[PDB]
C-alpha cells in the first residue's frame, strides 16, 4: 500500500452522514457484513413516506426502477417489472427453492450449492431435494480458498438442474466466479441462482454480465431499511415459475410474487438508499472498501497470535475477514473488544458447513464499509492487543 | 343516537396526533380498513430505532410482550415467546396453511373457511387441499348476514380438521361468533385459525376468551408500520408444527418461524403503536368507533339512491360499510369523491367470493377509525350527493 492510500483510509469523508456513527465517534463499527448503518437520508425518507403518502404508486415503481438500474437490469429501460420485494435474502431464496424447485426438478436431478453457502442457501434446497427426489451436490474449495474450474466442471454435470452459489462469502470474503459457474450450468441445462446478499453492497453487480437467472439480496447491507429483500429474475422464468406465497394482491409479474400489503415506506427508503449510493459514486465506494479491506488484513498479519481464516492476501477479501485469536474463544474476544468500543461478529455466522470444512467451531469476523476509516481498523488492532495481554 | 353522542362524534380529540391528517384538514380519510394512518409517535419511534440501535434485544421482546398482552395472551406473564412476526396477515395465513396443513390434514379431511373470507384466507387452503387430498367446505350466510349456529353445526363435522374463519369482514363489517365456531371445531377434533386483520384494530381481542389456536393480523391497521404481521399460537401447537420458511436464524419457538434478518425497527414501532393505543384507553377507542359506525350508516340510509351491502343496522357494522350508488360504477364514485377530497375503497376488496355471493361486481366501502369525526362522514355524504346530481 502506498503512503497516499493510507491517506485515503485515514480521511473519512462519509461518517457524518450516519446519525448513529455521528453520535458515537468513540465507537468502531466493524460488522457491516451483518447489517449496514443507515444514512440520515434513508431514515428520513421512510419517515417522510408515512407522513405524506401512506402519488405513492408512482414512487414504488421509481424504486423498482432505481434498484433495477443499480444491478444493471436494463433493456434502454430499467427492467423494473422484473424485481420483486421480499422481507430479506432468506425469503427470496426460500421462494426460488419452492417455485423454481417445483417447476424444474424431476426425480434424480441434481441441485448444486457451494460449501461456502450461508444456511439460507442450503436448507431450502435440502427440503426441495427431499420433496422432489433430487440430490444435493456441493462445490468445494482448494488450498487458496477458491472454486476452481475443475470443481465447477466436475460437480455441475448433465444431471444438474439448479445451481445456487453465493457471490461473496460472509465468512471468507471470497468473490466467486459467478459468470464461469453460470456458463457451465446453462451448458448442463440448468438454472443459475445467485445469493448476492454480501456482494451487492460492495462490488458492482450486473445481472446481464453475470448472465444468471435469479439474483437475490437484502437492502439492509446496502444502507437500506430492514424488512426489504429483493429478487431479480429473467422475465421469461418469472412468468413461468409457479407463485410461492398466495392470497390477496397476488396475475402478472411482479405482482404474482407479492402477497398482501407490502412495506411501501421501506421500499421507498430502499430507493433513497440506492439513490444515496449512486450519488457517492459507487466506483469510489468499491475503491475505498478495497483499501480498507487491504489495510485490515495487512495489519492483522502483523499480529502473530491471530489466525486469519481465509486468504492471507487482502486483495481477495471482499468486505469480510474471518479470524481467531489463538486459544481465545471468539465470544471472549468480542467481549473485550466491546469493552474497547469495537463491533465484530463472533460465532459461526449461519455458515456452519463452511466452518466444519475449515475445522473451526467459531470465528471472529471484521467487515468494512465505505464509512469506516483507518482509525476504525486501528481500534480493533489495539483492542486485539489488549486481548492477548490478558490471554 | 342521542344529541350528546353526535356531540362526541362532532369533537375530534385525536386527529392532531397524525401528521398526514394534521397537514390535511381538507381531507376526509375513510379507508382505515385498508391501512390506518400513523401516529407521529410511531413514525418517530421507528426512525429512532435506526438512529440509536440498528439494548436492542431487550426491546424486541418488550415489543413481543406489549403485543401479547394487547391480545390477552397472558399466563401473570405475557406470552411473548408465542408471538411471531411476519410481513403481514397474508404471510401468517400462508404459514398456517403450509405448516398446520402438513402437520394435520390426512386425505379426505375437511378444511372449513367462510364465504366471508378475504382471498388470503382462501387460496392457501385451496393449495393445501389439493396437495393433501382434503376438501374445502364453506360456511354461508343467512338473510341477516350471519353465520348461524345451524350453519356451524352442519358444515363443521367429524371430518373437519382445520377451521379458518375471519373475525370481522373487511366488506360487510360483520363480527363473527368466533368462540362459538371454536367450540364446535374442537368438538370435531379440529384446529381453530382466526384471521383477525380487521378485528384486532377496532374491537378487543382476547385469544384466551376466543379459545382459538392460531390468530393473525397486521400492524398497519392498528396504526403500526407496514411490513409487520403478527401470528399467535398455542405454545404446544407452535412447538409441534413444522417450520415454514427455512434458513439462517431459524430451534425454539418463536425463532423457528423467523428466517433471516427481521424488521427490528418496524417491530419496535409496532410496540410504540400498541403502547399508543393502550394510552388512548382502548375501551374509549372501541366506543368512539361504534358511534362513528352507527352515525355513518344512519346517514347513508337517508340516501335512497344508495344501497348498503350488508346489515342496514349499524350496531352490526364493525369498522367497515360496503355500499353502491344505484347505477354508478364504484370507480366512478371514488373519482368524484376524490375530487371532493374523500377517501373510499372501490372494487372487490380481495373478497371476490363474498361479492359473487351477494350478486355484486364492485362496491364502494367506507371505514371508520377513532381519528375520524362527524365532519368526515358529512363530507362523504355531501360528496355522494354531488355524485347523484351528476348521475
Ligand atoms: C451470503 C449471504 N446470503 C444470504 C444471507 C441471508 O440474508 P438475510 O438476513 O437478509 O435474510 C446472508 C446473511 N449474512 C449474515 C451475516 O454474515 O452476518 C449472507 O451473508
Ligand atoms: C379480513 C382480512 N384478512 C386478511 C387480510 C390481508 O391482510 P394483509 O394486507 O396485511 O396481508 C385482509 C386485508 N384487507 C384488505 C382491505 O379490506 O382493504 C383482511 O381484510
Amino acid at each position: 500500500m502506498t503512503d497516499t492510500e493510507v491517506a485515503q483510509i485515514t480521511d473519512n469523508p462519509y461518517k457524518a452522514d450516519f446519525p448513529i456513527l455521528a453520535a458515537n465517534p468513540k465507537v468502531a463499527y466493524l460488522d457491516s457484513a451483518a447489517t449496514s448503518q443507515r444514512p440520515r437520508v434513508v431514515i428520513e425518507a421512510q419517515s417522510r413516506f408515512y407522513e405524506t403518502m401512506n402519488d405513492a404508486t408512482a414512487a414504488i415503481e421509481d424504486a423498482r426502477a432505481s434498484i433495477a438500474k443499480f444491478i444493471g437490469a436494463v433493456d434502454a429501460k430499467p427492467e423494473s417489472q422484473q424485481i420483486i420485494f421480499t422481507r430479506n435474502t432468506s425469503e427470496a431464496l426460500n421462494l426460488v427453492a419452492s417455485s423454481l424447485g417445483r417447476y424444474a426438478l424431476k426425480p434424480g436431478d441434481d441441485v448444486v450449492i457451494s460449501i461456502m453457502e450461508h444456511h439460507s442457501n442450503i436448507i431450502p434446497w435440502q427440503q426441495i431435494c427431499k420433496a422432489t427426489g433430487a440430490n444435493l451436490v456441493y462445490l468445494r474449495m482448494n488450498s487458496q480458498y477458491q472454486i476452481t474450474p475443475e470443481e465447477i466442471a466436475s460437480k455441475i454435470t448433465e444431471r444438474a438442474k439448479i445451481v445456487s452459489v453465493t457471490h461473496v462469502s460472509n465468512v471468507l470474503g471470497t468473490r466467486n466466479d459467478i459468470k464461469a459457474i453460470a456458463k457451465r450450468t446453462h451448458a448442463m441445462g440448468a438454472y443459475m441462482v445467485v445469493d448476492a446478499a454480501q456482494s451487492a453492497p460492495h462490488i458492482l453487480v450486473n445481472v446481464h454480465d453475470l448472465d444468471c437467472d435469479l439474483l437475490a439480496f437484502s437492502a439492509h447491507r446496502m444502507c437500506g431499511p430492514m424488512g426489504i429483500g429483493v429478487l431479480w429474475g429473467r422475465a421469461e422464468l418469472l412468468n413461468a415459475m409457479p407463485p410461492f406465497l398466495t392470497g390477496g394482491e397476488m396475475a402478472p409479474v411482479p405482482e404474482k410474487f407479492e402477497a398482501g400489503t407490502q412495506d411501501a415506506a421501506g421500499i421507498y427508503a430502499t430507493g433513497a438508499a440506492i439513490k444515496y449510493l449512486n450519488g457517492l459514486d459507487m466506483a469510489k465506494i468499491e475503491k475505498r472498501e478495497e483499501l480498507l479491506a487491504r489495510y485490515l488484513v495487512q495489519q492483522l498479519c502483523t499480529l502473530d497470535f491471530v489466525d486469519i481464516v481465509g486468504s492471507k492476501l487482502g486483495q481477495n477479501h471482499v468486505g469480510a475477514v474471518a479470524f481467531n485469536v489463538r486459544g481465545v474463544h471468539p465470544h471472549d474476544v468480542s467481549s473485550i473488544l466491546d469493552m474497547n468500543n469495537v463491533c465484530i461478529r463472533a460465532g459461526h455466522h449461519c455458515a456452519e458447513p463452511l466452518l466444519i470444512e475449515l475445522h473451526e467451531s467459531s470465528t471472529c469476523r471484521a467487515s468494512v464499509a465505505f464509512y469506516n476509516d483507518k482509525h476504525d481498523i486501528d481500534q480493533l488492532i489495539e483492542g486485539l492487543n489488549q486481548v492477548w495481554k490478558i490471554f
